[PDB]
DNA sequence: AAACATTCGTTCACGTGAGTTCCAGTACAAGTCTGGTC
């Protein structure tokens, strides 16, 4: 997703911008899902934008 | 004088380069489905 933005249609209080599926993980169990704490940490890490680090070459 | 070896023009098979047709991979563009909010 491009970023995480506030919303009122979802329980987490936030929704993704431009979401798309990259892979249906057949190796991850259901209990390995993200947690609200991790989502809050990711949201606060870079002001909601999911692109933080710098391209290198 | 008679027998054997060599040479020559011919013949066949097999291999390699250039032309033509057909199909797969690639590129791009448009269509279709979806997401989010105000």
């Amino acid at each position: 997703a491009a970023e995480i933005v506030p919303s009122d249609m979802y329980k987490t209080g936030c929704t993704l911008r431009f979401p798309r599926i990259e892979k249906i993980r057949d190796d991850k169990e259901w209990h390995e899902c993200m947690t609200l704490d991790d989502l809050e940490q990711l949201r606060g890490k870079a002001s909601g934008k999911l692109a933080s680090k710098h391209l290198y070459i």
